[PDB]
RNA sequence: CUUCUUCAGGUUGGACAGCUGG
């Protein structure tokens, strides 16, 4: 890879409540050993065979360690892993036609990072995604989520795809003609957005000033769009901005 | 043989504003 940060991507996906589906997912009337075997074979053949075939469809830079049953462990270029996470979610949702959900954790590590710690950390992220519960009123976690590089960046799959990826696409399409001072301006935007929690007024003013400085190579309309996002959807905006910085980092790859 | 030693009127306007390269 030529553009991005020289980082390995570790993906760990797991179907939510597959054991519950095997216990009581099938209605009691349609319970037989043949139906149970059909469901088991569907799941197993999907994971093993179809993950192989789907990753062979386009030359993803992935190095699948294990697919097996209900689980997944793949290591590759972090951009390819991030791109294939949504493809995996969509293909699983098609295959099950939205009867089972999948949780994933995506870790980002350097090449010489310990493999034991890669596995442990990405498992922790996958557990955090399985801990996803948007409202503290329901019973049992929603579990249909993905964790992005850190246990604080747990987003649902719909949230991830729609919000984060449309924001990342807009940022990419509006930030490609920035200067090398613009990169530092994006860094400052990220720092200000992270600090907004402990600085309500001065920090939003500083963000407005930074957008003012930027709105000469990005346009006034997108500066206003970023300002609106910062006051409405901040954590998604921070996620998209960090992903853009890591994807466009010119420190080899 | 005379007094005025200066009085009156204008008192800034328009233009450019950061661009390239790593
Ligand atoms: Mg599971
Ligand atoms: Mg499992």
């Amino acid at each position: 890879v030529e553009v991005g940060i020289n980082r390995l991507g570790v993906l760990r996906a797991d179907v939510d409540n597959l054991g519950q589906a095997f216990i009581n997912g099938i209605p009691d009337d349609y319970l037989s050993i043949s139906r149970t075997a059909t469901f088991s074979r569907a799941m197993s053949r999907f994971f093993k065979n179809y993950l192989n075939q789907l990753l062979a469809e386009k030359s993803y830079k992935i190095n699948v360690i294990y697919a097996g049953g209900d689980d997944l462990f793949m290591i590759g270029a972090w951009q390819d892993i991030l791109d294939f996470s949504i493809v995996l979610k969509q293909k699983f949702a098609d295959f099950t036609q939205n009867k089972l959900s999948i949780s994933a954790g995506i870790g980002m590590f350097r090449e010489k990072y310990p493999v034991a710690r890669m596995a442990s950390l990405t498992g922790d992220l996958e557990d955090a995604a399985k801990d996803y519960k948007p409202d503290e009123r329901a019973v049992q976690a929603t579990k249909n989520a993905v964790t992005l590089f850190d246990a604080t960046n747990v987003f649902s799959w719909d949230t991830l795809e729609n919000d984060i990826f449309v924001k990342l696409d807009a940022i990419t399409k509006n930030f490609e003609k920035l200067d090398e001072t613009g990169k530092a301006f994006i860094y400052r935007l990220i720092d200000l957005l992270r600090g907004v929690n402990e600085n309500q007024q001065i920090n939003i003013a500083r963000l407005a000033y930074t957008l003012s400085r930027m709105e000469e190579k990005i346009g006034k309309t997108f500066a206003q769009e970023l300002y609106n996002w910062a006051n409405a959807d901040r954590k998604t905006l921070i996620m998209a901005l960090e992903i853009y910085i890591l994807k466009t980092r010119e420190r080899a790859a």
